This record gives structure tokens, C-alpha cells and sequence, in this order.
């Protein structure tokens, strides 16, 4: 009974990217079964960020709505809870590396990001900030090698018409060896809702439900 109906969480954010170094902080909360929730972050180091928000906006997959038939393995991983690592490859060859822990102190989940990205365009559209959100996506998850893993393109929209492309691959893993589901889809939105001008302060909502897959 640890994961309530309503949760709320706290992160922190130690990242670099073509060499600018920031932190960002945060607080958030969702219905866990419901798959939804909000959050509210600041740039508390290295502000204004001179690139685009959306390559950091998806750095919190307690908050999935399951099917009762399909185990919900990153619930079943607390109280001790779970890592993920990430990479993005973006079409214009910029790298996004994260490595993230999940734990739950004192009925809150706590999370700790660490970010890594290189290797973008001085000219690109993250470092001269063209993009205005991403589209909504399926996030593709299947057990590998005792873990969960997940594969999805995310197409960041351009303001200019258009997507810039990121392939991304992730391996979510349980801190105890908890029920892993079969090969499934998670249906993902995540929203800016609202910024400040320079992206200093930013809130989100997402919403993700796991299904099926059709085929």
C-alpha cells in the first residue's frame, strides 16, 4: 500500500550541455494509478539555459496507468525503487546521455537526474532554441536482460513548421527483481504548460497509459 493515490515528488537536476552547466529544481505531483501528473521547475544554477527546454523536459514513470494484466514492475520496485539510463541521438548528430535514481523517503518519491549533452550545432535548433514542444508519442517496452527497457522517436516541433528527430532507448531496472511485464506500449503527452520568457521557471503535465500492442 506505499504508492498512495496521490503522490507527490522532489527532483534535482545536475546537468551540461555542449559544456553549459546548470541545475534545475523541482517539485511535482500526480495520481500514480491514474497516469497523470504536474510539475514546477526552476534553473537554480547557470540561468538563462542558452538552449532548448524540450531536450530536458521528459527527464517519472511511477505515475504509468497499467491494466491490472499488466504488471506495473516501477510501482512494484519501491519502496527501495529503481534507475534509469538514457540516451537520445538527435537527427544533427547532438547527444543527450542521463542517468536517473528514483527512491521514495518519507512518502515522497525523490529523484536525482544527472545529464550529459554534446555534440549539438552552435547553429542547431537546441542550441538557438526553434523548437515548441514535442508531439505525443508511444514509448515501445519490453523486458531485456532482467530489466525493462523502452524505445521511442520523439519529433520536437519546430516553430518554423516541421519536427527535429530524437531516437531514444532507455533501460528502466528495478532496484529488487520485481515482476517484469511482457513487450507492451505506453501512450505518452507531456505539455509545457506554462514559462517564464527565458525558461527559468517551467511547468509541465504529462499523461502516459500502457496498453497492448495492436500488432
Amino acid at each position: 500500500a506505499i504508492i498512495k493515490e496521490f503522490m507527490r515528488f522532489k527532483v534535482r537536476m545536475e546537468g551540461s550541455v555542449n559544456g553549459h552547466e546548470f541545475e534545475i529544481e523541482g517539485e511535482g505531483e500526480g495520481r500514480p494509478y491514474e497516469g497523470f501528473q504536474t510539475v514546477k521547475l526552476k534553473v537554480t544554477k547557470g540561468g538563462p539555459l542558452p538552449f532548448a527546454w524540450d531536450i530536458l523536459s521528459p527527464q517519472s514513470k511511477a505515475y504509468v496507468k497499467h491494466p491490472a494484466d499488466i504488471p506495473d514492475y516501477l510501482k512494484l520496485s519501491f519502496p527501495e525503487g529503481f534507475k534509469w539510463e538514457r540516451v537520445m541521438n538527435f537527427e544533427d548528430g547532438g547527444v543527450v546521455t542521463v542517468t536517473q535514481d528514483s527512491s521514495l523517503q518519507d512518502g515522497e518519491f525523490i529523484y536525482k537526474v544527472k545529464l550529459r549533452g554534446t555534440n549539438f550545432p552552435s547553429d542547431g535548433p537546441v542550441m538557438q532554441k526553434k523548437t515548441m514542444g514535442m508531439e505525443a508519442s508511444s514509448e515501445r517496452m519490453y523486458p531485456e536482460d532482467g530489466a525493462l527497457k523502452g524505445e521511442d522517436k520523439l519529433r520536437l516541433k519546430l516553430k518554423d513548421g516541421g519536427h527535429y528527430t530524437s531516437e531514444v532507448k532507455t533501460t528502466y531496472k528495478a532496484k529488487k527483481p520485481v515482476q517484469l511485464p511482457g513487450a507492451y506500449i505506453v501512450d505518452i503527452k507531456l505539455d509545457i504548460t506554462s514559462h517564464n520568457e527565458d525558461y527559468t521557471i517551467v511547468e509541465q503535465y504529462e499523461r502516459a497509459e500502457g496498453r497492448h500492442s495492436t500488432g
